[PDB]
């Protein structure tokens, strides 16, 4: 992140910031829990309760963005509603802000789609990291089996050394080597190739709703030029509406832009 | 002792077999192939030497037992 | 019609996978392999006649049904 060099909390302001000032907090700080209600920080708790050792933390971690999914599915389905309302409110209104509104409400409509696209890919990313987890969650026994091995053999040694369990217990411990030796290694294999190819396809997916955000975004600020704000004086009559054939060509142009998206381009070109 | 590795062994060829037949799609058959090669590289290093401390000790507890 | 045809394809595989994973030696695969190449080209035949027949008598029926 970015910090200033001062005990205070508040970072240096961005350059965006210096344009527009950053506005007062939100006024939903709800006096709660405020973390996904109480099931699911009851169960954030019982994935390391009844858990492998090992696999504690993934256990943890493949749930833990379930309550990602969870959230983000009450965000995009109830946003969705929000652009439902947002459009229906434009029939007690002026002919322009009805136009302006319910085609705003189709651009927010897009938006909870490629949000549900986001939380398909999000999903997809939670499966793989649910099969490292469950790779590392079967190494975690042999894990068991080597140190029971050379606790036993320690133990036995202690005791005596002229035991007969520990002629068999030494080619255990060499046993249980190799044994342990050729998934170890190829543990490290595989997640670094699984988590390589995960965040990638993440990143890929979080690249991909920021553009289409991005792009619906501008179309709207093209799409909000159609709104005039002349303060008519009362008594007088208003113009009729024309811009009718305009917000649609933008839509056009939109949904042009939108269906001629390929990851060979790309606007957005980090230095 | 070598025994067990043996039951792994079956157990997890008998249960992959399974799975596959019942669907390819399972999550459980991308570790049950790797824990196909865990116990064949398992039971394959006592296995060598299963036959080389039978050979040794029986030839030597023969051989002491001809001389008593 | 075709429908039986399927039916008879889809137990076939499935008898001879299951049968396949019981045991390779069991005397009835060697017969099942080719009665899964007879179960192909049956269904292989009027599998193209169905689409020929749907496409055709769809259209047909359709120009016919928009003429009236």
């Amino acid at each position: 992140m970015h910090r200033t060099y001062s005990l205070r909390n508040q970072r240096a302001p961005t350059a965006a910031e210096l344009q527009a000032p950053p506005p007062p907090p939100s006024s939903t700080k709800s006096k709660f829990f405020g973390k996904a209600s109480i099931a699911s920080s009851f169960r954030k708790n019982a994935a390391g309760n009844f858990g492998p050792e090992l696999a504690r933390k993934l256990s943890q971690l493949v749930k833990t963005e379930k309550g990602v999914l969870r959230a983000m599915e009450v965000v995009a389905s109830e946003r969705r509603e929000a652009a439902k309302q947002l459009s229906l409110w434009g029939a007690d209104n002026d002919d322009d802000v009805s136009d302006v509104t319910d085609k705003l409400g189709v651009l927010i409509y897009e938006l909870g789609e490629l949000q549900d696209q986001f939380i398909d890919k999000y999903d997809q990313y939670r499966v793989t990291l649910k099969s490292i987890r469950n790779i590392e969650a079967s190494v975690q026994p042999s894990r068991d089996r080597k140190e029971k091995i050379t606790d036993e053999i320690a133990h036995l040694k202690y005791k005596d050394p002229q035991s007969t369990k520990i002629p068999v217990l030494e080619q255990e411990l060499v046993r249980a080597e190799a044994e342990s030796l050729v998934a170890e290694a190829q543990l490290s294999n595989i997640t670094r190739e699984k988590l390589k190819a995960a965040y990638s396809y993440m990143f890929d997916s979080l690249r991909e709703l920021s553009e289409k955000f991005a792009l619906i975004a501008g179309y709207g600020k093209a799409l909000l030029e159609l709104l005039d704000d002349s303060p008519v004086t009362p008594g007088e009559a208003r113009p009729a509406y024309d811009g009718y054939e305009a917000s649609r060509q933008i839509i056009m142009d939109a949904e042009s832009a939108l269906e001629s998206w390929t990851l060979d381009m790309a606007a957005v070109k980090p230095t």
